[PDB]
């Protein structure tokens, strides 16, 4: 293996944020990683930037697992979102390189494919639960097999949104009762409540949606204790989704060896990259455990491809989240993935397949753009 | 409740780096909080400038409550070093403002005084058990009832000062057999040369696993240690249950950590009998509050991390905050430097070995931003620890 040469961030705005990290070695070979962080996505371009980069100059390529020892534990400061995904683009670039020396797809290199094809789940959204249905429609025709499913309850900086707990409880089974009236059985169906709920609540709405049995019932509730889980899994069989919002394995050893979800969510960007993640999904599969990766937007094209390779190879894969990126991100981000009748298709090339086209990037300047913020009736801060 | 009418970060090195953030209200009262994360300045500077800091104008300051939950519910990724010490600094600058404004030093806002004074410990260090001795010797006679002991391992060339001594990290090899079959006689000797009355402490800073740190914590139950501390990495709290099964060596952890949720069970299980996560990286006062309340009903006191690397801003309202507390353990106390200080202009005393804390409103730390311009970033990382072998190891 080949020394690292050169290595640096790049940010673009092709649509919305992105913060990329690529590693050039002495052979002139290179290789990039997902760094982006929505919403903080400056500090981990510091973090990078100011404390990890210059690190990595000289260092043997080769060496990842030394690499990711050495940047997680030689931090002294553990885990988190800022740390762990400066750590996962390092990770990722690491793993496109060492695909390339070995002339392989990254998928090969995990251990060859388990699966012909990635299924993946589409949003459907909408004001009514009408409209949502309508979303639902348009995306079968696509070829998806599932889909996750939000409806309207009646009743730069962050968005100030207003909720109420007992209203969104007395109106989601509608929404489930609609889909499965207008769909029937075949289709699989998401819901995402976006950690809104305590457990006894979640735990009641677990139990109202099980005639309609989804696909999954996510983030429930926050989770920071892992404890939070256990009344819901005692009282529902509503499978539960957990994880976008984790970093390390550490914030859910707990949840996966107690068995209190069917599927960890947590993706390559945000829990430490492929060296981490597939210790995660190995712990998961002792429990029965399926992965369910986060595929938000913001997530770039570079992490869907690595998570597509890795989707490909896990033995415990659950399902592919699809959010598609604008045509500019595309763009920006060359990749050799393909969708397909509702499943992704790795890609051929040696790599994760995706590279970025620096002068592109180039033409799409950082803009800041905060997640909102959720407040009770009352005022009170809460969830989003 | 007055809006917050500007804020921002300030950069300075008067010997090792410090980030500060300083909160401006419409009356032009101010309230500062410490941002300063050892080896990863920047990337806190960066969290707060590009994407806290613009979120907090217009704000109303007196709002430190919905503040915090603002920015840690509201960040949506949750807990961790860069994330809580920027969330610790905002709060730390308004609980300034709220005590500024209620015309009450620090502690008086919290619940009155606690105690009379703070017990500090100093960092007694040397490459032989004799060159350690004489700093006990030289500490005790400054007054201080309590030492932290470090010595050199014989055929180990370096062992856990600015331990952030270089642009990028140092790299220091390590064996933990070595290690194991040497230092219980650095105790005795400590024993040996000066009785029972000395508090000894001594920091393992990670490198064990649960059944090595067992083993020493046997070894050492004669010396009567005030504690043992940071035994063994804690990511996964049960770490610490083999070692409590099996010695009654106190111990103390939590320099390394940010949240509540990385000591909880630790605390309800009876597994530590010190927490030392400091307010710099603990979320502020808010979130310590908390931390310390939790602690109390398991018997567990206050052990704040006291390094160089959190500024004066903290230690002040450290030692507002211990002044306060009803379990109270000790300070740590790592001077800084003449420089430092001076950047750093600040009400709290330190007199025959313990500190005294101030009584003027606020937390009784300003900064001084003409003089801290003077002293410009200078990276500076924490070093990585390496087996024998090569194996990476934890520092
Ligand atoms: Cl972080
Ligand atoms: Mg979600
Ligand atoms: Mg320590």
């Amino acid at each position: 293996s080949l020394k690292i040469r050169d290595a640096y961030t790049i940010v673009t705005c092709p649509g919305r944020n992105f913060v990329t990290l690529k590693i050039v070695t002495e052979s002139g070979t290179h290789g990039i990683g997902d760094a982006t962080l929505n919403g903080r996505e400056m500090a981990v371009a510091a973090y990078l930037d100011e404390h990890v980069v210059p690190a990595l100059i000289g260092r043997d390529a080769g060496r990842i697992e030394d690499t990711w020892q050495y940047l997680y534990r030689g931090a002294y400061w553990r885990r988190g979102p800022v740390t762990m995904t400066a750590i996962a683009a390092v990770d990722m670039a690491l793993w496109d390189i060492k695909a390339k020396a070995a002339g392989m797809p990254l998928y090969q290199l995990l251990g060859g494919k388990s699966r012909e094809r990635v299924m993946t789940y589409a949003h459907c959204t909408g004001q009514t639960i009408e409209d949502c249905l309508g979303e639902v429609a348009r995306h079968v025709e696509l070829g998806y097999r599932a889909v996750r499913v939000q409806s309207g309850v009646p009743g730069s900086l962050p968005a100030e949104h207003v909720w109420s707990t007992e209203k969104y409880l007395n109106h989601a089974p509608k929404l489930f009762a609609a889909v499965r009236e207008r769909f029937g059985d075949d289709l699989h169906v998401l819901h995402d409540v976006h950690h809104r709920l305590t457990p006894i609540e979640a735990a009641r709405l677990g139990k109202a949606v099980e005639p309609y049995h989804l696909f999954w019932l996510e983030d429930c509730v926050p989770a920071e204790n892992q404890e939070s889980l256990r009344l819901i899994r005692e009282h529902t069989t509503t499978p539960l989704a957990i994880g976008e919002v984790f970093n390390s394995i550490h914030d859910c050893r707990e949840l996966i060896q107690n068995q209190w979800i069917d599927y960890i969510r947590m993706p390559l960007t945000h829990g430490g990259g492929i060296t981490a993640m597939r210790r995660v999904a190995d712990l998961a599969s002792l429990y029965h455990v399926r992965t369910g990766f986060h595929g938000p937007t913001d997530l770039s094209p570079v992490c869907l491809g690595a998570a597509i390779h890795f989707d490909t190879w896990v033995p415990n894969f659950g399902i592919q989240e699809h959010m598609p990126h604008t045509d500019e991100t595309d763009a920006v981000f060359p990749h050799d993935y393909r969708f397909e009748d509702g499943h992704f298709l790795a890609g051929e090339s040696p790599g994760h397949g995706v590279d970025i086209d620096e002068e592109l990037a180039a033409k799409y300047p950082y803009e800041r753009a905060s997640l909102p913020v959720n407040r009770l009736e009352d005022g009170t801060l809460w969830h989003w």
